[PDB]
Parts: structure tokens; C-alpha cells; sequence
């Protein structure tokens, strides 16, 4: 019942600092403008101990399942090649992806009717907000 608040269709409704964050996370330009113009939804659902995330956009579709606390290789939109790991911390999804040496953390917590996602890259925040669809 863990997750039971994030589970459902979610679409973005709003951005704000995403492309700073893609920068401080390597992103070239061309997939930046690209992958900043995209609306993705996001679907999450939990069958036993397992949690999926699918994002969906018209740049590209992902899918990630995974076990909390239990490592996982991740291909992220922008074809990092990652390893990760999720946890819930106080109610809070809480994502690290490790790569060359890099790290980066997203956040995913249930705000009113809204599904807010903090994306921290060193000193830079982007902040993206999800209401159901
Ligand atoms: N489908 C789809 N399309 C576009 C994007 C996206 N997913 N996901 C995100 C993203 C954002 C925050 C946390 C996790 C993932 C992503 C990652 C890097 C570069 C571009 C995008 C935008």
C-alpha cells in the first residue's frame, strides 16, 4: 500500500530550471532542446514488491521497474547509462542515478493533487510539476 498516493496517469504541467539541470548533467545541445520540448506522462503502478515507471513523450518512452533499495542498470532518455537506486524516505520517492563518477537525485512527492519532481544535479535544482490525467 506503500505507494499507494503516486500510483496512477500523471502529465506535466509545468518546468521550470530543466534545462540548466539537463546542462549540469552532460546533456548535449540538440537532445536538450528536444527532450525540453517534450510533455511526457508519467505512469506508475506497483504489483507486490515491484514498482514501475513509464514516461512517455513524443522524444521518447522509458520504463523502469525496480525493488526498493535494490541497485538496477538504467538507460536514461537522454542514453546515460546509469546505475540507480530507490528508496521512500518519508513518504518521498527518492532516486539516485550514479554514472562516471557523476551523481545526480530526483525527487518524487505527492503535493495536494499534484505529483512534484525535484531534480538536483550539484547546485542546480529543476523543479516539474504532474497533475492525474
Ligand atoms: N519520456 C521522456 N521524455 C523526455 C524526458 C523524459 N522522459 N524524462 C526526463 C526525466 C526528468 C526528470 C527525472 C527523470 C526523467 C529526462 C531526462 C533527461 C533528459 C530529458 C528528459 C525529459
Amino acid at each position: 500500500h506503500m505507494c499507494d498516493a503516486f500510483v496512477g496517469t500523471w502529465k506535466l504541467v509545468s518546468s521550470e530550471n530543466f534545462d540548466d539541470y539537463m546542462k549540469e548533467v552532460g546533456v548535449g545541445f540538440a537532445t536538450r532542446k528536444v527532450a525540453g520540448m517534450a510533455k511526457p506522462n508519467m505512469i506508475i503502478s506497483v504489483n507486490g514488491d515491484v514498482i514501475t515507471i513509464k514516461s512517455e513523450s513524443t522524444f521518447k518512452n522509458t520504463e523502469i521497474s525496480f525493488i526498493l533499495g535494490q541497485e538496477f542498470d538504467e538507460v536514461t532518455a537522454d542514453d546515460r547509462k546509469v546505475k540507480s537506486t530507490i528508496t521512500l524516505d518519508g513518504g518521498v520517492l527518492v532516486h539516485v542515478q550514479k554514472w562516471d563518477g557523476k551523481s545526480t537525485t530526483i525527487k518524487r512527492k505527492r503535493e495536494d493533487d499534484k505529483l512534484v519532481v525535484e531534480c538536483v544535479m550539484k547546485g542546480v535544482t529543476s523543479t516539474r510539476v504532474y497533475e492525474r490525467a
